[PDB]
DNA sequence: CCTGT
DNA sequence: CCTG
């Protein structure tokens, strides 16, 4: 298997394009209240988890929210794509605010699987520019990951990586 | 700070080129004993730290010393290049073998800064190929080696990063 | 340096 | 989808 070791108090930042299996990964691996998802938190305020013009009001109740857990030390796992530096910045800010360890789980998969899976999709779809353009800002990212504040850095290169992985929560 | 992580039982494998700090490094961070160097047994086997040729001794008594640590559940550095594949095989084996975290920590400098430094030695120096060839093969090896085995896998990018370094021995 | 042979 |  494939095994990613995580202290009791983490935040996960789940980093990858829209169609690369994030959520769906969140939901093997995690329970339902660790996990907030941005795009949940687009439907929160505006009832529709498709608007993008709400993602603003959507990443202040997002940040808000990972805010209040981990000053309740609870393990949280932040469900966004996170490939921007702009949108990690405050993920890792909150997580020194409250002692928390900030760990990085990147879906490098190929820009091609993500389009594949988008075309596929019934629940939600995004424009094929919106993927190449979330495939090349993540494979941007991987490099600089470990200075801008994560502890743990992991890189999941396949399906069959993603498949095989294991969390190894540490008290 | 760059903050690397260790469980209290770690095989601690550094991943460099000839001219890219590890024994520097090595001495900066760990006591003597845990640090076990691929040319000090190259010494301990023929008199002579730079003698390639009897290389196949020096990590067969390498081998057998990390084991022996291991088994006494002794945190152990590798102080070699370890930057071909076939270097960290047998390492990752032994420390399944004895329930040991294995850690990469890879120097991903420049070649040019290696090559500038082993042109500054007084003590020991290779040829210009060496260094290139090194770092050639240390860039090839980073992708994989979560995959490899290594439990933590932290990358320093910049002679600024690995002056930076504070491990953290976690009990 | 896990060896330009 | 932190909005081409
Ligand atoms: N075959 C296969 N399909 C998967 C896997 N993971 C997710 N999918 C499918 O891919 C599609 C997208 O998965 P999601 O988990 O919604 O992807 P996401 O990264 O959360 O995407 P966004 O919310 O748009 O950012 C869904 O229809 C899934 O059923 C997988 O591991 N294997
Ligand atoms: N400026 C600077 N010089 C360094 C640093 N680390 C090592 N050096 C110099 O670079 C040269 C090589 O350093 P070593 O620690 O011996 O490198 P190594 O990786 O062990 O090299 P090999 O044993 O040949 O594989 C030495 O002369 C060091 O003094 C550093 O962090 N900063
Ligand atoms: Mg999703
Ligand atoms: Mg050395």
């Amino acid at each position: 298997s494939m095994k990613l070791t995580i202290p009791e108090l983490s935040l996960v930042v789940l980093i990858g394009s829209s169609g690369s299996g994030k959520s769906t990964f969140a939901k093997k691996h995690f329970k339902p209240t660790e996990v907030i998802s941005s795009n949940f938190c687009r439907g929160l305020v505006s009832d529709d988890e498709n608007d993008q013009t709400v993602t603003g009001a959507a990443f202040d109740v997002l940040h808000y929210i990972v805010s209040k857990r981990l000053q309740l030390g609870k393990l949280t796992v932040v469900d966004a794509t996170n490939v921007q530096e702009s949108a990690r910045k405050p993920l890792i800010e909150i997580a020194k605010d409250y002692h928390c360890f900030p760990v990085a789980v990147v879906f490098n998969l190929p820009e091609k699987v993500c389009q594949e899976r988008n075309k596929n999709r019934t629940d939600r779809q995004v424009e094929e520019y919106v993927i190449r353009k979330h495939t090349q800002q993540m494979k941007k990212s991987i490099k600089g990951l470990q200075r801008e504040g994560f502890r743990y850095v992991y890189i999941l290169n396949s399906p069959e990586e993603v498949e095989e992985v294991v969390f190894e929560r540490q008290p």
